[PDB]
DNA sequence: CGGCCTACG
DNA sequence: CGTA
DNA sequence: GCCG
């Protein structure tokens, strides 16, 4: 078992599930409490369980394995004798992380946001809503869509969608393509949100594209809201339901044709598998990796890369399909 | 002990 | 600060 | 919380 996530397959479904969710509780807690690393050490624990090749059934198991100390440990040993983690469930039912998950879970509120506001005596959606004045525009948007944002995108759903979006895309600059990226793209049959990587094969004629893009969907009666030179834009659009419809996040991202393995690495995660990628890439390589390229400080000089395959290639690892990126 | 991904809106 |  |  190698130490990175990014070193070993890790698959959608798994034999480890409910350790990897338990560890995970710990992870997200950890997280509304300010600690990366305790979050990232948890996080990495549950994702060593995913890439196991069956299910952990004993304590000597986890013997070796990276990322399993006293505390991780001593979590999987409760499970496996009890079914139950007695401070696993402590957090499922404190206020403080049932709170903290519900604030944070609207779109336009982080941790520190959600932290205020649990110290002011805030507790409740309808608490949120009774001071109206104290919330960003984009806050407004959130808890009033946050009922239609709470419901899973369908797989099944994704396709209608990608067919409206490169419509708006093709106006706006023909010849430019849309590909699917975030968990849909590692396999999924749900997400909270639909993840578009748009492109032009002709180098520099991508610039400018997002805001003509963005137009054309405004235009189109199809967002319902949107942050207005852009690349990235953090939308909720309207989604067709029988006899009516439903409000769906859906992220659209840009690059030129040069970075688009890299974006389409970077979008496509999992979250945890970027993190560990871009970790390895550093601390193992020397070289600094993000949506945009990969750099050589030593050299001062960026990688070229015409696919995935190649920046796997150049950082030392054996290829991954997206599938086997569920860290 | 230091480090924990790295960007854009 | 939010977002990925 | 764990690794190196
Ligand atoms: N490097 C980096 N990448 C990130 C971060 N957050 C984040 O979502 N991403 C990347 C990896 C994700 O798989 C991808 C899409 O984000 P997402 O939140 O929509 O995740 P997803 O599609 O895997 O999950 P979901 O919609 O099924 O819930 O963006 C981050 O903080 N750093
Ligand atoms: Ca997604
Ligand atoms: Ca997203
Ligand atoms: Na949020």
């Amino acid at each position: 078992m190698p130490a990175y996530a990014c070193q070993r397959p890790t698959p959608l479904t798994h034999h480890n599930t409910g350790l990897s969710e338990a560890l995970e509780i710990l992870a997200e807690a950890a997280g509304f409490e300010g600690s990366e690393g305790r979050l990232l050490t948890f996080c990495r624990a549950a994702s060593v369980l995913k890439a196991l090749p069956s299910p952990v059934t004993t304590l000597s198991q986890l013997q070796g394995l990276p990322h399993f100390g006293e505390h991780s440990s001593r979590v999987v040993q409760e499970l496996l004798e009890h079914g139950v983690c007695e401070e696993v469930e402590r957090v499922r039912r404190s206020e403080r992380y049932q709170t903290m998950k519900l604030f944070t879970q609207i779109f336009g509120v982080g941790v520190k946001t959600a932290d205020r506001w649990y110290r002011e005596g805030l507790r409740t959606l309808d608490d949120l809503r009774e001071q109206p004045q104290k919330l960003t525009q984009q806050q407004k948007a959130g808890l009033q869509h946050h009922q239609d944002l709470s419901t899973p995108v369908l797989r099944s759903d994704v396709d209608a969608l990608q067919q409206v979006v490169e419509e708006a895309v093709g106006q706006a600059l023909p010849g430019a393509t849309v590909t699917l990226t975030g968990g849909f793209r590692r396999g999924k049959l749900q997400g909270h949100d639909v993840d578009f990587l748009i492109t032009h094969p002709k180098e520099g004629q991508e610039a400018g594209l997002l805001p003509r893009v963005m137009c054309r969907l405004q235009d189109q009666g199809l967002i319902l809201y949107h942050q207005h030179a852009f690349e990235r834009s953090f939308c909720i659009f309207r989604l067709p339901q029988p006899g009516s419809w439903k409000a769906v996040r859906v992220d659209l991202v840009v690059a030129p044709v040069s970075q688009f393995p890299f974006a389409l690495l970077g979008w496509t995660g999992s979250k945890l598998f970027q993190r560990e990628l871009r970790r390895f890439s550093r601390k193992e390589k020397g070289l600094w990796l993000n949506s945009h390229g990969l750099f050589d400080p030593e050299q001062k000089t960026f990688f070229q890369a015409a696919s995935e395959e190649d920046i796997f290639r150049h950082l030392g690892l054996e290829y991954l399909p997206p599938e086997q990126r569920n860290a």
